[PDB]
């Protein structure tokens, strides 16, 4: 059997701040052209979908792919890691915990660069495990004073849990109230219609639209995209095909000319925010660079800990 | 964790004849539209390539992807196999031996359909792993009396091993003499340019061009394509994009109108050979249907033997 890195191993091996460092470096490599990704490709027959994506990151000594089935809208994932030094397979890796940490770490990287530095109100659409991870990681990055939550399944107990975890009081709020009050809005839903009116967004707001990989899902309306100074994506290529919202946006939004790549933001090449008033949208799809980079870092850390071979 | 199938397990679990039966059935399914494939996709950075391809084959209860690195022409292959019934990951599978077996098995299916039935002279370009496996499986399928081999780098021992494995006298021969004398020609090299003059090919010949899957390399020349009655491919979408033997063809060759898919040949829909004198070319690049189908067969067979869960 190949070495298998499971979710519990990832939970202990990868801190949010390590995840942010690893992803920052991998994106800088991607921007310099010293790392490469495979776009997400989907195949389907008999109601069973198979998808693949991946990356080659020689700067971190790894290459890999994430492969997964989709059946009735449910996913089962395997990440497979190889050595970039000699090409040999290294390990398989669960995707659940890794994806939770990765999604919030990328949102933090983007908000750190593009949200107002003194942001103090976080709005959350969806307060399950991904929403809560975003709240924890963002609370560590910003001096937050409130977390406003919209999720019909949040309970007073979930709110106290998240509040205690973050050290910031969390409370329920209506969608229009979140949009109007929040400096940073994260949307983490399988919605197929817009979560709030673009008109309602606070001046200066950063929106991290995480949403879903599933067909027909979208969270933002044309107005939000039209209002935005910039729409930050992981990769020009994939994110402009993949995402429901970006593909749908009519020529009116001017979306095209305002799309900027995360690597350019992180490298300090984009100058995306011109003014305090600017709205910035970050659209996350998950690209193969991110999974591979974090699984490689986990492999390296667990190997050192356990006497596994170096990548 | 995951169950793993290694190269030694495939060597023992998978005969050529079984591989041919499994692959013939998978192609029929693909031909009927009930199975689907992912084209090969290649990603490269810092001299390290990562490739993926795969398939969903509900009829055989499996889906999966082969993922491999290439570093200086050297490959490391792993198949990730999933259940088409419930989507769950079933196994990792080393795929060195699998790849070797499936490529030769598919060429034997094509030759069985398209070469002269009483073919007795095999011409082989390339006496390495791939060429030798083709010679072995063809020696079982046809009543061969001679194997004529050209490989500019091979030692006398390699040739002696081929003769012994095949139970057929094997000798070194000049490319022009091979082309002139062979009933079946297999090209299994990394040559970037044609190996012999297409004008030299014997009337009636079946030519299995296996070595090239880069759009800038070709093993056959334009005259070969012109002379050929039919050029049979595994899947038009992939082959016509990848195979330099086809990409670089002059319009002169009439290639467009003579391309036929392997599934239509195996289903008895194609009638590709119109005359004994006809030359027929099979251009192979390797496609994900073959990998998935053979990995599923191996899994099922080993699972029955070892008590592993059913797909
Ligand atoms: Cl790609
Ligand atoms: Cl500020
Ligand atoms: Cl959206
Ligand atoms: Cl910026
Ligand atoms: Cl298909
Ligand atoms: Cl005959
Ligand atoms: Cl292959």
């Amino acid at each position: 059997a190949m070495l298998h890195i499971d979710d519990a191993m990832i939970e202990d091996a990868v801190t949010p701040q390590a995840a942010q460092e690893v992803l920052h470096a991998a994106f800088l490599d991607f921007g310099r052209g010293s790392a490469a990704m495979q776009r997400r490709v989907r195949t389907e027959a008999g109601g069973v979908k198979l998808s693949t994506l991946g990356a080659v990151i020689p700067g971190q000594g790894v290459a890999g792919a994430k492969v997964y089935t989709t059946i009735k809208g449910q996913f089962q994932f395997v990440i497979l890691l190889f050595s970039a030094a000699d090409g040999r397979p290294l390990a398989t890796c669960d995707a659940g915990t890794l994806t939770r940490k990765r999604t919030a770490a990328c949102t933090v990287l983007a908000a750190g660069a593009l949200a107002r530095p003194r942001s103090s109100v976080l709005g959350l659409f969806g307060a399950g495990t991904q929403g809560a991870e975003h709240a924890a990681q963002l609370s560590a990055r910003f001096a937050l004073e409130a977390i406003l939550v919209h999720d019909p399944y949040a309970s007073p107990e979930i709110l106290e849990r998240i509040g205690r975890r973050c050290g910031v009081p969390a409370r329920m709020a209506a969608p229009a109230d979140i949009a109007a009050q929040a400096d940073i809005v994260v949307t983490a839903t399988r919605s197929t219609t817009p979560l709030f009116a673009g008109q309602a967004l606070r001046a200066g707001a950063f929106v991290g639209a995480i949403g879903s990989s599933l067909p027909h899902t979208r969270e933002l309306d044309d107005e939000a995209l039209r209002r935005a100074r910039a729409v930050v994506v992981e990769w020009r290529e994939q994110t402009l095909s993949e995402a429901g919202d970006l593909v749908l946006a009519a020529p009116d939004t001017g979306l095209d000319a305002k799309v900027v790549e995360l690597a350019d933001v992180l490298a300090g090449r984009a100058a995306a925010r011109q003014a305090d008033e600017d709205i910035v949208i970050y659209k996350s799809v998950g690209v193969g660079l991110e999974d591979v980079a974090l699984a490689g870092y986990a492999y390296r850390r667990l190997a050192a800990q356990r006497g596994w071979p170096a990548p």
